[PDB]
Order: C-alpha cells, then structure tokens, then sequence
C-alpha cells in the first residue's frame, strides 16, 4: 500500500449470501432425524419461520410426507415427522395448517400403519397414536361431514 505492506496473502472467496432464503430441506431433515450431531438450540422453530415463506414451506411439508410414510421396519422417521408437521402447523404459519387438512388422509395413514416384520414386538404404537392427535387438535370437532 503505502505506509504498510499487506500480509496476509489470501486467494479467492466463494459466492455471496443468497438473497433467496432456502434451506429449509435441510432443516426439516435433520428435524425428524438427529442420528448423528450437531447444532442443538432449535431446528424445529427454524422449519416454522420457514413455512411463512413460500417455497421452504413447500419443501418442508413435502419431505416431512415422505418421511412419514417410511417403510414397515423404522417407523422412527415417521415419528419425527410427527413432530415437524405439528409444530409447523402450529407456529410454522397458518399455511402450513391448511395443508394438514388438505392432506388428513396422509397424517391418518400412520394411525393404521402397522408393521412388526414376520415375527417382532409391537413398538409402533407410540407413532400410531401420534399421528392421530395430529389430526385431533386440527380438527377436534366436526359439523356432520358430507362424502358420497
């Protein structure tokens, strides 16, 4: 420079902050599943603020559905899922509720999947249950229905 010289040497640097928010996949991932480590403070309330948006919202909701249908021996991912699609429909946003609706055949689906392999224990009760009272509190009463 002038009076002082540069040291440290330095090459290149990556990209900037993307102005389009989402990392949500990511989130809701690591929400229904924390098998490994990491960060511990709150995942679960980082999906939500992502519901209000419009796109991570899409692919919260949508990855916690895959993982809530997993196959009949590991049901743990569909008990997380549980917990990410009710919290979000809680404090996520006011979108993230109406998908619950939209969809209540999904969040009901697990109250009947039942799986134990040819001959196990039945410890997929505490996800029967779960995705059960999912539906409960987003719909505790109903006006007489109306399907043909």
């Amino acid at each position: 420079g002038s009076s002082r010289m540069s040291t440290s040497s330095l090459r290149r640097q990556m990209k900037n902050i993307v102005h389009n928010y989402s990392e949500a996949e990511i989130k809701v991932r690591e929400a229904t599943s924390n098998d490994p480590w990491g960060p511990s403070s709150s995942l679960m309330s980082e999906i939500a603020d992502l519901t209000y948006n419009v796109v991570a919202f899409s692919e919260i909701m949508s990855m916690i559905w895959k993982r809530l249908n997993d196959h009949g021996k590991n049901w743990r991912h569909v008990y997380k899922a549980m917990t990410l699609m009710e919290y979000l429909i809680k404090t996520g946003s006011e979108r993230v509720s109406q998908q619950c609706k939209e969809n209540m055949y999904a969040v009901q689906t697990l109250k009947d999947f039942q799986y134990v392999d040819r001959d196990g224990k039945d410890q997929g009760v505490n996800v029967r249950e779960k995705a059960k009272q999912l539906v409960a509190l987003l719909r505790d009463e109903d006006r007489l229905r109306e399907e043909r």
